[PDB]
């Protein structure tokens, strides 16, 4: 969409870069909101309206074409972040699901390189990625986010998205939803936004997820019919790893009956490990928390092989067909290595209470328990903070 003119004053946030030798030395980056989160409306002498809502293409009477659509449709800057929820205060993201006066933005940002024209791409095949948290205001239902998505480095900056990654334009992600724009331009067709993303964070206090999420194609891919949906181009399930799910029901939780302990503050550690040709063989995740490394639970179950970290023989046994399927854990591992976009994001789920996080075979939270009606009847302004933000060379970050 157009950029208006209001301006986008992005927060600053201090995260590291680590090897062996020169330990962990600090770097400048900015966060940016969604693109789609930005205020959004028509221009001059076209009314009132938006350019269409989530899961939908934009208008036809403003946006018949690309080109329409580009003129006729105008993203503002964002000057104050805080109304959005989001602030930053040195290494520290705080991002707020509701605000003290009902709001709810439910943010989801990106992380830009210094120039703020382009995100901050990682590439972390071989390497480790780290971060602090505090995960104390989420309740059941609610996911704090931090993962990675193949966007491209400019969010597609061209000329009819002039905007570009300095806007937040470009997310994709293995959903292959449906937004209005794509790469900043009007999705006229009504496509699905599809790349490879890993996960490397879902979770509240109650339970923790990791799970990669393979799609056949590199980059952000546009699909039609069938392309989006489960059988299609990417893995919307993923190749779930979770303590829960395992059969190990003390590792994670609220107490000190937990290994994690999540009334309190603790570092979460992802390795993302090669193999001898540079390909991507085992994810492996655990945490410290008090000074302690608490290492990662192993699998406990009848017909669940035996490992500490995620891994083919793991997600194929457990059923991740299409994540297989789709280029299984060596072609998550070209994307990592292609360069991968981070997003943090705090959102609930009306539909089906996140229960795939949280519920069942997943945590200890009952029916009913993670529906937006009963959040805020448990914790009235959920919000999680991220600190410390930081990759590299394995066992570098902690
Ligand atoms: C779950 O783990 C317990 C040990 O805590 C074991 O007794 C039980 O048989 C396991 N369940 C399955 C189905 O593997």
């Amino acid at each position: 969409q157009k950029p208006g003119e209001t301006k986008e004053v992005h927060p600053q946030l201090t995260t590291f870069r680590c090897t062996k030798r020169g330990g962990c030395k600090p770097a400048t980056n900015f966060i940016v909101l969604d693109s789609l989160s930005h205020p959004i409306h028509r221009a001059e002498g076209l009314g009132p309206g938006g350019c269409g809502d989530w899961g939908n293409p934009p208008p036809k009477d403003v946006c018949p074409d690309v080109e329409s659509c580009a003129k006729n449709c105008i993203m503002e800057g964002i000057p104050d972040y805080s109304q959005y929820g989001v602030t930053t205060n040195g290494t520290s993201l705080r991002l707020q699901h509701i605000l003290p006066d009902g709001r709810v933005p439910s943010p989801r940002v990106y992380l830009l390189d210094k120039t703020k024209r382009r995100y901050e791409m990682l590439h972390l095949t071989g390497f480790e990625f780290t971060f602090d948290v505090d995960a104390t205001k989420l309740p059941c239902g609610m996911n704090s986010a931090l993962y990675l998505s193949e966007m491209h480095p400019t969010g597609a900056k061209s000329k009819y998205n002039p905007g570009g990654a300095y806007y937040g334009t470009g997310y994709c992600d293995a959903q292959c939803f449906v937004t209005p724009f794509i790469n900043g331009l009007g999705n006229i067709e009504g496509k699905g936004s599809c790349c490879n993303s890993m996960d490397i964070w879902e979770a509240n206090s109650r339970a923790s997820h990791v799970a990669p999420h393979t799609c056949n194609k590199k980059g952000l891919y546009l699909c039609e019919g069938e392309e989006c949906a489960f059988e299609g181009v990417c893995d919307k399930n993923g190749c779930g790893w979770n303590n829960y799910r395992v059969n190990v029901t003390d590792y994670y939780g609220r107490g000190e009956e937990f290994k994690v302990n999540t009334l309190k503050p603790f570092t979460v550690v992802t390795q993302f490990l090669a193999n001898r040709r540079g390909k991507l063989e085992k994810i492996h995740r655990f945490y410290v928390q008090d000074g302690k490394v608490i290492e990662s639970f192993y699998t406990n179950k009848e017909g669940v092989p035996y490992t500490n970290m995620i891994d083919d023989e793991f997600c194929e046994a457990t059923g991740s067909r299409k994540y297989m399927e789709l280029g299984a854990t060596q072609g998550m591992g070209e994307a990592l290595t292609r360069g991968m976009v981070l997003a943090m994001s705090i959102w609930w789920d009306q539909g089906g209470n996140m229960e795939w996080l949280d519920h069942g075979e997943a945590g200890p939270c009952a029916k009913g328990e993670g529906a937006p009606s009963n959040i805020v009847q448990v914790e009235p302004f959920p919000e999680v903070t991220y600190t410390n933000l930081r990759w590299g060379e394995i066992g570098s970050t902690y």
